[PDB]
């Protein structure tokens, strides 16, 4: 007579199978495989890069400040009308003879100007070989030495135009500076000189450029340099250039050009460069500095590259010194030192190697490593997408590596558990199996297949409870489960059975049990219990009171969630063009307004 | 008689549960789902840069280098009291009549300087119209052309001043460079010209930009150059323009302001450039450069940008070469090309796309292209940022994705697995229950529910075993499990019960079983086992021996260790500063000097 | 008589186990757990960097160009002889009484040129205090001023050469730009100046620099400034510095060094820069700018750091300003102010700090800060190797917090799962513990131990079935399973066994069962299934028939695959040198050309 208390939930009549559709739980599959693992050579790497640096190396100019001066004389009074400064080399012969033997220097200068041979006589005075005093000490200045200080102006006759002239011989090194190819060069005065500095006469050096006459340069051999301040010779000998422009003579010693120079730079020396072989391509793992390099499998022809002696110098320099301090007792060079290029444009010099241990594979190595056998380089500035390369590759892995293997685990685990599934099946068709076929049916055991029947569902407010579950018919023997009526649809008959599991409606009462005492059972009625108290229903339940435990274990995985990179620079190019003391463009686009700003520019008088 | 061999375990007794207490196994939680997925629109991409590039033009100067030389003789010699160098324009007229049409040049020169109008003669002699020949070729120089190649000096005259002229009309290309406003520009020379260089007559470009007079500029219509050097005429005409200033005669054919120019740069083009709609934002993902950017909803308007019509053709340029050679027969163009501001100040211009599978959604989306509707933008060096928030993104999403297919996996996984559970209670409560309530109880199924009751535990130096298994009182019927008897405490009576499964201590000894031949067994007592030989103690045994199994899955996770990233520059700031063959400010800041070192610059005589 | 439809599969006999080989299952392992957590200290962070940025200032220029021209004379024309011209000083005095009391200025120029004093006389006319006009506006121009604007040749006297005289007494506000260690100076117009522009006299500005004499020098005090163009009097005071250089007179307002400069600028202000501590270096993680920085454990002296007082003001300045908006009713500070070295060399100031909640905790931190405690510092232009380090670190960590979970949730599963498999396998022993083995056995319980014995296997071409199941010696009573006879090896006996569960050969037929109606079952023979109808053979069967369910659940984990990192940068170095107007290197290498291109340089006549 009792109806349920909560009705969230529905009933089914679990009618016996047929045989007549039948299943079968899936057989284990195959699972998966952890790749054979990535083979990575060792091997010792040195990273060369474009050098923008400018050839640089030192000279000394010898030149002669010729300064003629005009005056005016007044009453009371002078003025300059005209000075004339120029400025004239000091002849071959002159800075051998004089400055380089005695530290003087002549008086007179004579040279060329204007298609035409001048001579200067300072203080128009007759000729003298004057000493050389250094110059004045300057803050962060080069060697400088002179022959005078004071200019020279006429003496005075009033009411007249009078003449002076001045000569001052100056020396004083400077540096040099030349870039590629390497065929001109220029002073830390400014002045340009139209020469390689490798131009001379020995060992082919004649062929090196020069936009100057026969007669201006002059190559020395054996050359002794008497310093001009402390006056001593050096104890060495050069061969020295002597090169002699309209306005000054310049001098350096002469050097070759292909070992004194070179168009790439040892940037970064890398003692565990791994190596790996990727589709047709190298990768070279630098931990150190996080950065993977991306190159073809067969290697790059030096003789190719146009001026670059020093890159080997500088290699295997390296390569030693490293196999020294760490693989001089536990590895071996395998093959000669092999050169790849990288995109970008980075010049990777590799020595493969092999640990004491697998020395058994020298062999077969060796070949691998021979088997990987005039421009110039252009280089990137920004290092930054190798270092993603190696980033996101370095990460690649792992998650691929812990998620790969997990898969295993996985399949593995399945297939393991189909074991119980199995056993468990043959104790509570009805209820393993629903699950697996994922709708609610009951099931039975046709030899090793099931065979299942569905349930019809039972709404809640169609079911009522008997009071009791005492028989009389047969005393000292009960019912295990409540007994129940129920209805199909809303206007259908009523019908009785007796109470399952997990709600099902079981069409028989045979679930008979001799009568007990201290019986006392919670059954799972509606959407709660229904607590029987000694064979008799007491009053149902909610599900919530029931004290509840936990089958499933807890796994707490978030989201990695979003995050937005601003763009950041250190300095911006702004800054970076600012910091210039001086800009050129400024310093002429503002002088050269001088005249419009400050003067009349198209006014003229008759 | 006989004690247990280890003791580093516990014994418990496990009373019968009441049914005072009662639990339930947790019902099946909700699992999460997988996010709809990410809808990204295709599209071709062109990304546009803050142009730095100057503009650059070709033009060509006309100028006379004006010398006047002075020299006084001496008996056996002589010297320059004088070379005054000046350098004065080629007036419009003599560019036209002499210089363009015949290649020649006048012997004379006349101009403006300092208000007032001076008149050189080469030679001091009688004007004459001289051819021009081309300038001496020197490496990596520009074309370049001129009168004479000797000075002129006075004849000697001895014991005298004499005065000689000399003019020498030069006319070289140069190479002419303009930055925004575009109202000036600067020739290869370094000499500036104070116009723009769309400054003209025609079309309104006369309200361009000029800081001198109107007699200086005049602009040339239907102009046919001819060549100085082939001396053949232009086959086009061109409009032409030629400014005079003090020093110099500019001219050049005239262009339009705005189609001649653009203040930004088509700088990288994309096939594939996926677009998404994150919270407010564009996600223009570019998995071929690596780069991820980040936009409002809004396009931006390109009539706001100064300048910008190159934009146009070079976008529209690429998008149909693009969608030529790829989109041709597979996708088709959504709507008209749309703008949009990048972070950092990058253009993008974008062309959404559909293949011709989803061409039933046209419509929708059209109409989602349209709803997306004077100053200049600057543009950041480093496009990290991007390549940053592409990488993290690319990322972000492959491990959530994962770990978030994992975690649904597991609750199916624990709600799937209570249905053994559920199984397994009913078989051993005794055990399941324990493992569920965290303690060591004993329980029973009071229907559809647990009834659990503790078990009190036993040190194991307080367990006794029989040496026996056999009963008399009921011979051919014996115990399936050893015989023992226990205490509780220490000072306790002594209580006699029936081996059970793990360690229980039953009450009862009711698990009789019928004597059997061949009866070998072993029995976990303490931390290890007690072998009984046919019902009687033989001895007992450590885990150790006993071979074991495992029904465990194992999992091999390690976690990704830390890493340093070293800072990395390819060059340094001081590098690319240093590359720089000549630095203005310390040719200045040198021979500024020059001065103080080499003279003295305060002593005054009279 | 019937053989098997297919043999794709392997039979086994199952013989008892004697109880020899013995095994048990592995015991739970020990669960990992999740590190601690890491410790965040929150705290306002100040990032200073290398400040590249020259020392600005600003100045007035005061000098007079002096023009003297010389001119010949023709009878209907005339000529430039020489045109020599000079800039001068504007003396100490006249700078003061002149222009900054009435804006006017002498029409003479008086200094020192060449070791003697000249004079020049404006028009060689008398001397004159002349007004000084604003010179013509030009775009982007500093204020100049200037006397007179038309220059000044002699009179018409043919047949002869005469002399003129200009004075143009030009004043100009310019640009001065100071370097490290600021001991020297330049003006927009590129004049150096070589003093300190902290140079002076006050409070040991006397001990700066300065390599002139010391009537050239001249520092005003109580200088009050008159506007050359609004005519009005400065309304406070300024120490004036006055140099006279031999080509001009500079002039400034002096300030003191050590507040006017700093080598370092507040670059990036963070709110919430997160500090820990790891392995003997701070962390510093800014979320906003995507940056980890590493530093040492102990601070870094400020006193060690030359010029660097604007670090302090700058500084707390800021955490101030933030802790205000932010931390006002939050927060507090903890500790001073405190200052840590990074890698790459970044200053970084930090306030550590705790919430209102952990007011308690004061005291301990409070220690630990104070527990932390003259050259200059290079900093890099890449950021990245940090951000990089960010992003890393920032998914290093929650892939391990994953995936470190997961491990736990995994170890705990099998511990759990170990419950199942033991009730498993009193249930089933023969199908449980083969798979636990690895081998296909048969085993039986020695009370809590397992007994194992190995199944032969059988091929299956050597069984063979009875097409009935019915027993005749028993009418009402047959068997459960089919009937079936086998062969051991191929020319071995024929054996009789009843067919067990999973191709299990029994020895014994003792599985009888009283005979029933609608008795339907299927049995796997072979690689497939048998069908018996009633008792009675009825046909084999393939095992793709039968429908198939899952008691696996599925996980579908791919990998993430490669990625390339093209080389990417928005301005390559090339672009970033050619946007530059002019090229001083440029401009030499062509000008410095002249002469050898358009002129004759070897020549001599006589
Ligand atoms: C790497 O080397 C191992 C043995 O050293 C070899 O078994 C394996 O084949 C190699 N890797 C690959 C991908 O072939
Ligand atoms: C490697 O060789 C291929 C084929 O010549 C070429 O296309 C590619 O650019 C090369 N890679 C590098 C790093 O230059
Ligand atoms: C995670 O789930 C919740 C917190 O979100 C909590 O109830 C549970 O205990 C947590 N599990 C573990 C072990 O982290
Ligand atoms: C993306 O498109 C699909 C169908 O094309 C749609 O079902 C889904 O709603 C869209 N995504 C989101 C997040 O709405
Ligand atoms: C997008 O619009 C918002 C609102 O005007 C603005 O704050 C933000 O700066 C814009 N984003 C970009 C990329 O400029
Ligand atoms: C991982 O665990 C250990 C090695 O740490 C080893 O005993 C076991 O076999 C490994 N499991 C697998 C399958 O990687
Ligand atoms: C971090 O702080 C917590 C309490 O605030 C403390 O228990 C823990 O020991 C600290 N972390 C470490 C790694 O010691
Ligand atoms: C920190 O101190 C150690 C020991 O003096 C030193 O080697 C290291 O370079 C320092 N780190 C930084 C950031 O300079
Ligand atoms: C994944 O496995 C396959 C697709 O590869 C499919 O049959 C299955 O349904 C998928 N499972 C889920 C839930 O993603
Ligand atoms: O470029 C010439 C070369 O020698 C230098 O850059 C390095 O030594
Ligand atoms: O033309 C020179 C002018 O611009 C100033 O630099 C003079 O000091
Ligand atoms: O800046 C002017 C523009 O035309 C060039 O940069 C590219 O063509
Ligand atoms: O003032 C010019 C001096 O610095 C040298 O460049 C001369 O060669
Ligand atoms: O370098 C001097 C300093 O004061 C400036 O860079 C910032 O104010
Ligand atoms: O020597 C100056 C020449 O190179 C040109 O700049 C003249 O206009
Ligand atoms: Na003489
Ligand atoms: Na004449
Ligand atoms: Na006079």
């Amino acid at each position: 007579d009792i109806k349920a208390e909560n009705t969230d939930a529905n009933f089914y009549v679990c009618p016996p199978p047929t045989g007549a559709t039948v299943v079968q739980f899936e057989q284990p599959r195959r699972c998966p495989t952890r790749p054979e693992g990535q083979n990575y050579t060792e091997g010792i790497a040195v990273v060369f890069k474009e050098n923008i640096a400018p050839y640089k190396f030192k000279a000394t100019m010898y030149y002669k400040d010729v300064t003629v001066s005009q005056v005016w004389f007044g009453h009371r009074s002078s003025q300059f009308m005209g000075i004339f400064e120029d400025r004239a080399p000091v002849p071959f012969e002159e800075v051998i003879d004089k400055i380089n033997a005695k530290g003087v220097c002549r008086s007179t200068a004579k040279y060329v100007r204007n298609n035409l041979e001048t001579t200067a006589f300072h203080r128009d005075d007759h000729e003298t070989d004057m000493e050389l005093k250094p110059a004045n000490a300057a803050t962060r200045t080069s060697r400088g030495w002179h022959t005078t200080d004071l200019k020279y102006n006429p003496s005075r006759v009033e009411a007249f135009h009078r003449y002076g002239t001045t000569v001052n011989c100056i020396v004083e090194e400077v540096d040099a500076r030349s870039v590629y190819p390497y065929d001109e060069f220029v002073l830390a005065t400014g002045d340009f000189v139209y020469m390689s500095p490798f131009y001379g006469y020995r060992e082919g050096s004649h062929t090196e450029h020069t936009s100057y006459a026969a007669d201006r340069f002059k190559q020395v051999d054996g050359f002794y340099a008497r310093d001009l301040t402390t006056k001593a010779r050096a104890t060495a000998p050069t061969t020295r250039n002597l090169l002699t422009t309209p306005k000054f003579t310049v001098a350096w010693d002469w050097v070759p050009k292909r070992p004194s120079v070179c168009t790439m730079t040892k940037w970064q020396e890398v003692d565990e460069m791994l190596r790996s072989e990727y589709g047709g391509s190298f990768r070279f793992s630098s931990d150190a500095i996080s950065t993977t390099f991306t190159t073809n499998l067969t290697e790059y022809p030096l003789s190719r590259v146009d001026l670059g002696d020093c890159i080997g110098k500088d290699a295997r320099d390296a390569m030693d010194r490293i196999f020294a301090r760490r693989y001089n007792a536990t590895h071996i060079k395998v093959g000669q030192p092999q050169y790849y290029l990288a995109n970008g444009g980075f010049l990777i010099a590799y020595q493969p190697l092999l640990s004491n241990t697998l020395a058994e594979l020298y062999v077969r190595e060796h070949l691998r490593e021979q088997s990987r056998k005039v421009e110039r380089i252009k280089t990137t500035s920004s290092i930054e997408f190798a270092r993603l390369q190696f980033t996101y590759n370095h990460i690649q892995r792992h998650v691929n590596d812990m998620l790969g293997r997990v898969a295993i685990a996985w399949c593995e685990l399945q297939n393991h558990e189909l074991t119980l599934w199995n056993e468990a099946r043959k104790l509570n068709p009805n209820a393993i199996a629903s699950v697996t076929v994922g709708r609610r049916v009951s099931a039975r055991m046709l030899g090793d297949v099931m065979a299942v029947s569905t349930c019809v569902p039972v709404a809640a407010d169609n079911v009522i409870v008997q009071n009791s579950m005492r028989i009389s018919s047969r005393p000292g023997a009960c019912y295990s489960r409540p007994l129940v009526s129920f209805r199909y649809e809303d206007q259908g008959p009523l019908v009785e059975g007796q109470l399952g599991e997990n709600n099902e409606l079981r069409l028989t009462r045979d679930a008979i049990e001799p009568c007990t005492v201290g019986h006392r059972r919670y059954f799972t009625f509606g959407g709660g219990y229904v607590y029987f108290e000694e064979y008799a229903y007491s009053h149902q339940l909610s599900r919530a009171d029931i004290t509840t435990v936990s089958t499933f274990i807890d796994l707490n995985i978030t989201m990695l969630e979003d995050h937005e990179f601003v763009p950041l620079e250190v300095y911006t190019r702004h800054e970076i063009k600012d910091s210039g003391l001086l800009d050129y463009t400024e310093v002429q686009r503002r002088n050269q307004l001088h005249d419009l700003r400050f003067a009349d520019i198209d006014t003229v008088i008759h």
